[PDB]
């Protein structure tokens, strides 16, 4: 069976508070209807027989602060929910009140030490807050201290250029940007190296991280005194989307093989468009068997014993 | 010997305009010096025989339409009377008063038909206009009425978020992001489609394309009418920066084998460092013999002669 | 009687293509409903003998140049069926085909010389195309050959800081300072100067005019070269908005006193809201029965028969 | 004799700071040349008995927080240290480490508490985050219970449009369009209401206040609870720049006539160019005598006395 590392679900605050803040469809893409009922049938349906449940973008930063910690706290109720009421099949990160310090602080000693949290879900940024910001230092510090599993989650860039792509939805390239200059926001502030102990998951196979390591390696070992190299090897990456034939396969000789980890990107993904994907992902010729089963399994399960 | 199809110059004028407009160094990446020799020497010491001369980012508009003009002007007339003394040695593509439409098609058909220029340069983005936008759509069919070639040369975003990446070098992740997000925005347009007979370069082996194609290819069938594969078998890479080991061999999966350009791309990147990069595609283990040869010169060669 | 110098109309095909192109409330207003009747209707019950008709914001630049050239000649189009079915009620100005120059410079040509347009009407910025910008001096060419009247219409500032203000409608702060934003480009470009001839109407008495002027005069001689003090004699302000009994009183020491054009800005500001505010022009007592009578009908007239 | 209350000093670290993070001049405003002496010499030769010494913009947030902590600190230092020095003629208000909630409560309680601050000057935005912002509520916390004079000062916009004003000075217009959004922003999260017992000063005679009230006046009551024409008479205002003679009586129909206080702006405003403008509210026949003495005088002294 599969453990799923890239899965979510949607508090029906949050379908609330959607609704009222974002006209049309958030980050371009329609807002998908779910149920844990859907999760579980999907996890049937696919060999699945464990998956970390965790809040999608975008990010619960609408600009009323006591409405994002009314919002966080909420997701993380249900969250704990769902692992109490299948102990077996759903498991939970949770969100963080960012770009609130103080709070969050509080939300990461709560979630982790007392409501049966695996870990956290951070968005790339929110509302221009970008993770590796030394806004956050305390929350990091809290999260290092519980060698914290830290999941990035991809939001809408900040801000792009309006004469381009228009109308192109978010997730097809702005995700993968955002994620990329997060990455690199972290090298700068040397967040792996005052935070060895972060379990850090880049998903959907590192965005462009296989293409632009190569490009700012010096810049990065002169400027920023890192090896951009070592730390690919450090992090974590979970292999959702179109990742197959080019993507997975770059990224294998920068990451480490255990530190790669399926996921589906389930309800946002279509059901069926994730089964295709999961599909490819156990039928290619560009993975061993060892690999696939590393993957789908092993390397999570590794993870989550530690 | 090799053909140089990404090499820059940079007229007195054109230094003058950076120093006048730009505070501080510009896309954060200082100017470098250069004369006429430092180009010739460097074929020379680098085995290359021809080089085409372009002019690099950031582009001439500054908000002054007579400035643009005389700059562009200025650019061309050097780029000529290089030609004209080093015939062998030095040809040249055309830079353009872009966004000034129909000033624009005056020098296509100018530098074209009369002053000798191999083609045209273009900015992905000047000042916020994306090439493949409407607003030079007249200049497009003078383009595609000649089969010329034309190279885009990345320029720093339109816009960014302010605090990420805070003092990342423009050429390291924006010049990629600018790239990209032009290529798409051709896509969005049908520009391959409506002016088929145009010979588009990619620079820098294709930014991200070949991780970004396989999560867009579904919109792009669907929404756009087009196929992104087929259209990368019909446009033009040309293969400057760390392209390897990881990005030229995925771009070459998606990429005609025919259509693939050697670049140094200097004087921007340093001398030394060219050479090195220029070193490693000779001596690289993934790449045969007959790809090295076509990188190299061949494909400059036969799409030099048509 | 009185002659309504800012009056908007909604063709249909504009009011699908702003269901078709914007998510929610266009400028964070909701868009208003309309037919010719409401116009006459107000007309009756306000003592207005003569509108000139215009579209609003947002400008009809969505990126699909076929689109816009269809849009505006569909609203001119409207424009002009309605100054032949009402000769002595409605009249209107014509909407540009911007950011396209060529294509403006033949809508301007034809609605003047032809389709008994009484001017054009224009956005402060289309997408980010600032009217002022040389990218459009041929278009000015032809409207300084003309005399013609043009009328800014603010649009939402092309982009602003995202944590601020949140939610706050467009009209109530931004088109403010995007009206100011564009005068001082039209100063910079010496707009005033090299096209004379054209009537400029800046909408909202003049948004921060009154303020900013004395602020940039200095600046403005030294590096614009220009009087801003005359410049405001020049022009011409309608007085649409909140006027009262702050903003009007400031624009009289600075504007001319046949160049204030009343305006009721319907059926974007709610009827009962425009009827009021008629209302407080005509019974204040900041202004002279004189000057009342300049403002309701006498300057418009002027302008008219001229 | 007078009392300034906008008047600005340059630690050495502060402009060592500004060399080496911004490009140019910060704003587009030349860095002025400055020692204690100046200020004192200036003070002389204006009748000037008493000035209120704060830091200028740009904030010194440049991404780095122990930077932004230390400088912060050795500009507190610097304002004490010239309190100390010189009693009877300079005083201070605290630049707080923002946007670092923790941290900047910190500098509160301590530059309040024991190192004589007359009260603390913000920016209205911090690289992107704008007063007001609930993001520094401990820090609002910490000033109410002090009932601590809280003087904003403009920041360049955190982004603005491109193509437009090119090259225009941002303390020209952006610093107005940044005031005025700044203090929206503050009615919007009921800062007046919240924190009633903080004495908060806007700069430049309110910007844009003076035309905006009557604008917003509507949806301010209906969406956010709030008069800002109650608010308008419990802030106060300087009146550094421009003020006559247009805005400084459009403001004086809103602010309480106890005020309103005195500044100068130097070295930022040329000291000829600041004697003369404060000559000028001497002189002006807008302004009875005992107007003239609160402005200069009274008000100022009233405050400090509470
Ligand atoms: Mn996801
Ligand atoms: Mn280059
Ligand atoms: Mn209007
Ligand atoms: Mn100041």
């Amino acid at each position: 069976s599969k453990i799923d590392f890239h899965t979510h679900y949607l508090p029906t605050s949050y379908v609330e508070a959607l609704k009222r803040h974002v006209p049309g469809d958030p980050d371009g893409w329609p807002t998908p209807e779910w149920t844990p009922q859907l999760t579980l049938n999907f996890m049937r349906d696919n060999d699945i027989s464990y998956s970390i449940l965790s809040l999608s973008s975008p990010h619960v930063n609408f600009g009323d602060k006591a409405e994002t910690i009314r919002l966080v706290e909420a997701a993380n109720d249900d969250g704990k929910s769902l692992a109490q009421q299948y102990p077996d099949q759903l498991g939970y990160l949770a969100s963080l009140p960012i770009p609130y310090e103080l709070d969050a602080v509080k939300t990461v000693q709560q979630a982790l030490d007392q409501d049966g949290a695996l870990g956290v879900t951070v968005p790339t940024n929110s509302r221009g807050l970008y993770f590796g910001s030394p806004v956050l230092e305390r929350v990091y510090q809290e999260l290092d201290a519980r060698q914290a599993i830290v999941a990035l989650h991809p939001n809408e860039p900040a801000i792009l250029p309006k004469n381009v792509d228009i109308d192109l939805p978010v997730p097809l390239l702005g995700f993968f940007m955002d994620t990329t200059m997060t990455f690199i926001n972290m090298l700068k502030y040397h967040f792996f190296e005052k935070y060895p102990n972060i379990k850090v998951i880049i998903p959907h196979a590192g965005a462009f991280l296989g293409i632009v390591d190569d490009r700012i390696a010096q810049y990065a070992q002169k400027v920023y005194q890192v090896d951009v190299y070592d730390v690919m090897h450090h992090v974590y990456f979970d292999v959702a989307g179109a990742v197959l034939p080019r993507q997975l396969p770059t990224l294998m000789s920068l990451a480490q093989p255990e530190h790669l980890l399926y996921g589906s990107d389930i309800p946002y993904t279509p059901l069926d468009g994730s089964r295709q994907l999961g599909h490819a992902l156990a039928t290619t010729d560009l993975l061993t068997n060892e690999q696939k089963q590393a993957i789908f399994y092993d390397n999570a399960h590794r993870l989550l014993t530690e």
